[PDB]
């Protein structure tokens, strides 16, 4: 209002906003950073429910990201970048309930299709601020109007005492959904679609995606979705209100804390860091790809479990995107199984195999254990250290995201979905972690917001080509539902992964491969067997 | 009269035969007497040494066949006849047959030893696939079979009792390599140096000689066709073979043990026959009603446990299995398959079939095989389906009991070498989905493709006379491998470590690596836990 372009000038729904015109490679993008979208959830709504931001007064500052959710913070490699780029870069809040938006600059004058990130971290750390998550490329070279938000993590967003009014549990998953409703409402304002909203979202931001798809107050919220590298079935991302009740009553001994009104309000009189120092010290076993305190099956957010709502659900009008890295279970290893390190090639014995299995699996009996290690066991090598290792990883990758995936992705499209299923292959050539590792959790993500497209990170020409390919398929599956390029017949075809073809394709830097069954043969174990086993 | 046909051995003098192989003549002692007739009273007993006979006996034809079930799931078809009984049935039949060279051999010759097969129901020794003609003509060899009694006639007990001990037809092999031992020798044979071969319960059988102590100063080397004495039919414990014989006794109307057994012993032989196969405790296939028993004489334990503990350091063995270990089982019992038609299954009868395969699994256990052997690409593919069928008998029964026997007595001190046997003989008359079926790997064993008449393929004639020289090569010197000829290259021993074996086809031999290594980790390693445990 007097010399501010006024291109970065925009109204929402509780009040006038100030964005800023931030530099792509391409050009500029307009970047509205630290919308409030809720309440401050403090003192005495922690654990509760988020409440919609109430309108402020004069114009506020949307030019920088917002504090980051209170959380744990990664000191397993002090300094290290392959840790570091995942650890909080704002203050630590629980005033933290902000989301970002990243338009074209001038913003599209023709309602555009929006992409709505949801970062991932275990449930229990991430932020929207991170540089991996940076929405300027897309917007600059795609044109996407692409939205973040921050949503409570830990105990924060996902203690619960199933049951009762001031911990219903689920609270982190309201905050994003009070996010996507902010965009329902607000969006135009932006030149963005609310009628073309694409979910996506990694690791335990696609299982928050997935556990929209079967949460029906969401579904009208949204209307594609991409999952990378995580799902809401599996053995990570609930737990039972039995479980989670006696987590968070032992959290609360833990930190001074002995009717459910008194406990919980013995647990809002603690800092914040208190909860966080105790909050890993509540799981039942020894284990890695295990979170305290993730989405509970309240029968309320979740009427059933996830593996109880994707075999039975109805997914007619529902287009997904989900796929695998293709080593999903290196990362883990080096948080808690011994003979694992990033900074040796990690060659372990049997022993140490035997050893992590239980770690890796940690509900499993020694029976469930032993056919484990029987069925990852080379029986020409059963003593190679290093199949040994790759089993270890295979293990752990396969039995937390590639079956989960593999399952969700066939109940889908044998219940009306429209699937497209890819694993991603290239190891980025500035990786800093080592080679044993291949291509890790998380590392995809990168170039699906091409990063590699700015000059001064020094990927390679191939991988930035490579990156605006990724983004193409991304933003297509956004735009229609397809991820093949509508007027492109010379590049190969990616089909819909379907149950009698079982049809992928593999992400690199050659043209796409189509290939058949998402470790078919392995998933059958994981998925088919180990539950009967388990059960008797 | 011929003196080359005239022989004296501890009983009395015999006379053979002049019989004429492709290549040359061959004498012949068939029919020699080695035991007492075990008839009246001596149904079910111990065999006792033959007595002395006075002038020359005739020992120029076969003689009768142990009493036993006579196949008729196709009547007339070559490839079920060339298994049946070709002499009259009797239960005087304990007698064996010597092929050697022609002239007698001048210098001591190594003796090579068969023992058939049957299910330790059926067989005989005077079946077409083995005729020693060739191997002596050939190869130089003295070669010696024998019958031994089969079914109940061979293998009902009662432990304990003194009147059906149980395991008299492995007392029968055992007599007879003892013959072999006083008397191989007046017909040129070096007794020591013999070799023990058989297929299917014949190799149970051989490996069942070498876990017994009285029976291994008899031989001195063995080869094990596609059989084992570990294994899920090849032994039933003291307990279930008294449930067998029991339940048999109640069938033909009998009645203490010595009460039992000599009402048993009244029947006529065909009316046992009869119910041999009512005993069975669930339906099955790859199961047989009377079959050695875990005694603690014979056996001292369980064949597991003594293939576990076992000392086999002096010991040089021969095992290997063919292609389709499991094809021809599953037309005698598995809905949906025949001779006569592809045999091509749904998951339902597949389901079904492997309830009948492995007739001991749990509900889990049954389960756990189905999802293993499901290739999850093509779930319901129904020839897949049908050759998983096949995979799943033939897996279970033969070829990881092979697996886990090798691998044993390699690991505690015996010379092993493994083979799979890959050729589909021209003039096999089962259908192609059947593949390399169990047993027909040894009509190219004892070389009749040698014979013109028979209309095989120079190429197998050739093939043949190769595995001909890996047999007898082995029983000269404990080692298949042709001491002249140079890298063929070289069949390597089994071992732990590696784990090779060979292909036997008509291409060169190819070293191989793991003997369905993952599938038997989980037949031996897992499924037992998954049992013990339900
Ligand atoms: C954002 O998420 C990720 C990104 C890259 C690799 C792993 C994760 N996942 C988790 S949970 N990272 C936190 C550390 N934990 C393994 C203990
Ligand atoms: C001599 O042995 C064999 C030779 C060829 C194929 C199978 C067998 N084995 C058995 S047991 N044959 C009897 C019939 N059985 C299917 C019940």
């Amino acid at each position: 209002e007097g010399r501010e372009d006024p291109q970065l000038l925009v109204r929402v729904r509780g009040g006038q906003l100030r964005g800023i015109r931030l530099k792509a490679p391409g050009g500029p993008v307009s970047a509205f950073l630290g919308i409030p979208f809720a309440e401050p959830p403090v003192g005495s709504r922690r654990f509760m429910p988020p409440e919609p931001k109430r309108p402020w007064s004069g114009v506020l500052d949307a030019t920088t990201f917002q504090n980051v959710c209170y959380q744990y913070v990664d000191t397993l490699y002090p300094g290290f970048e392959g840790t570091e780029m995942w650890n909080p870069n704002r203050e630590l809040s629980e005033d933290c309930l902000y989301l970002n938006v990243w338009t074209p600059y001038p913003r599209p004058a023709s309602p555009t299709p929006v992409l709505i990130w949801i970062y991932g971290g275990g449930f229990y750390s991430g932020a929207a601020s991170l540089d991996v998550y940076d929405g300027r490329f897309l917007a600059q070279v795609e044109g996407a109007v692409l939205v973040s938000m921050n949503y409570r993590v830990g105990t924060f967003g996902f203690l619960a005492l199933p049951g009762s009014r001031e911990a219903p549990g689920n609270v982190g998953l309201l905050d994003q959904r009070l996010a996507l409703q902010w965009v329902q409402e607000n969006i135009a304002a932006f030149g963005g679609d609310p009628m073309s909203v694409t979910l996506f979202g990694e690791s335990a931001g696609a299982a928050s995606v997935g556990m929209h798809i079967l949460s029906l107050p969401s579904r009208s919220l949204f209307h594609r979705a991409v999952l990378q590298s995580g799902t809401p079935n599996g053995p990570w991302a609930t737990v039972s209100a039995g479980e989670a009740r006696r987590r968070a009553t032992l959290l609360a001994r833990l930190v001074g804390c002995p009717n459910d009104t008194e406990l919980i309000a013995c647990l809002r009189t603690r800092p914040a860091q208190d909860l966080v120092d105790h909050e890993w010290h509540v799981l039942p076993q020894e284990s890695i790809f295990r979170f305290s305190f993730v989405p509970v099956v309240d029968g309320d957010f979740l009427s059933d479990t996830p593996e109880a709502l994707i075999n039975t659900g109805d997914f007619q009008d529902l287009q997904v995107l989900v796929g695998v890295v293709k080593d999903e279970g290196s990362y883990f290893l080096v948080y808690g199984v011994p003979g694992f390190s990033k900074d040796n090639e990690s060659l372990i014995s049997r022993a140490q195999f035997l050893a992590g299995v239980r770690i890796g699996v940690p509900q499993a009996s020694d029976l469930a254990a032993e056919a484990v290690v029987l069925h990852y066991t080379d029986w020409l090598h059963p003593e190679d250290p290093t199949h040994l290792r790759d089993a270890m990883s295979a293990v752990v990758g396969d039995h937390n995201v590639v079956c989960p995936v593999a399952q969700l992705a066939g109940r889908l499209a044998a219940q009306g979905a429209r699937v497209y299923a890819y694993i991603f292959e290239h190891r980025a050539s500035t990786l800093t972690w080592p080679l044993w590792m291949g291509v890790p959790h998380g590392y995809e993500i990168e170039f699906i917001f091409g990063l590699p497209l700015d000059p001064s990170l020094n990927y390679t020409t191939e991988e930035r080509i490579f990156a605006q390919r990724l983004m193409k398929y991304w933003t297509n599956f956004a735009r229609t539902g397809d991820p093949n390029d509508p007027r492109d017949s010379k590049s190969p075809q990616w089909p819909p992964y379907t149950t009698a073809a079982q049809q992928y394709v593999s992400l690199n830097l050659k043209p796409l491969e189509v290939r058949r069954g998402l470790r078919a043969q392995t998933c059958a174990f994981w998925n088919r067997f180990l539950p009967k086993l388990l059960s008797a």
